[PDB]
C-alpha cells in the first residue's frame, strides 16, 4: 500500500484505488498502473522534476528504505502478479531490489522529491510507476 499526497491530489496504484478514489477521480491510466483522486486536506509530498536514475524507495515487506539505481521510464513487459496478468506497462522504471505485491505504493524519492511509486515485483527487480512527467500534479 501507499500514496503520494501532493497538494489536493492522492496518487495511488490504479489496482489499489478505492471506491472513494473512483468517486473523486482526476485521472487514471491502466497501462501505467496509476490513478489520481482529489483530497480535502493538502499533502506533505513534493514531486521530482528531473531525469535522476538514483534514489531511495520504501519496501514495506522489509520495513526498510533502500538506495537504488533505476532505469528511465519505459514500456516494459511485466510477468503475472496477484493483482495483474502478464502484460506490458508504460512509464515503468526498473531497479535491482526486493518487491512483493503489498510493497506497491512505496515511494521512490531522489534529491528533487518523489519520483514514483512501487508498481511491480519479482525475480529480484522492483518496478516504479514514474510520476515526474505529470506536471499538472504541481498546480490546480
Ligand atoms: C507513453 N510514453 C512512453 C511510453 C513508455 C514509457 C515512457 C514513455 S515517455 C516517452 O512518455 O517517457
Ligand atoms: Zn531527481
Amino acid at each position: 500500500s501507499g500514496a503520494i499526497y501532493v497538494g489536493n491530489y492522492r496518487v495511488v496504484n490504479r489496482h489499489l484505488a478505492t471506491h472513494n478514489d473512483w468517486a473523486n477521480l482526476v485521472w487514471e491510466d491502466s497501462s501505467r498502473d496509476l490513478l489520481v483522486s482529489s483530497t480535502t486536506a493538502q499533502g506533505c509530498d513534493t514531486i521530482a522534476r528531473c531525469d535522476c536514475q538514483t534514489g531511495v524507495y520504501y519496501c514495506s515487506s522489509r520495513r526498510k528504505h533502500y538506495p537504488v539505481s533505476f532505469s528511465k521510464p519505459s514500456l516494459i513487459f511485466v510477468e503475472a502478479s496477484e493483482y495483474y496478468p502478464a502484460r506490458y506497462q508504460s512509464h515503468l522504471m526498473l531497479a535491482v531490489g526486493h518487491s512483493e505485491p503489498g510493497d506497491c505504493g512505496g515511494i521512490l524519492r531522489c534529491q528533487h522529491g518523489v519520483v514514483g511509486i512501487v508498481s511491480t515485483g519479482g525475480n529480484g527487480l522492483v518496478g516504479f510507476a514514474d510520476v515526474r512527467d505529470l506536471l499538472w500534479l504541481d498546480e490546480e
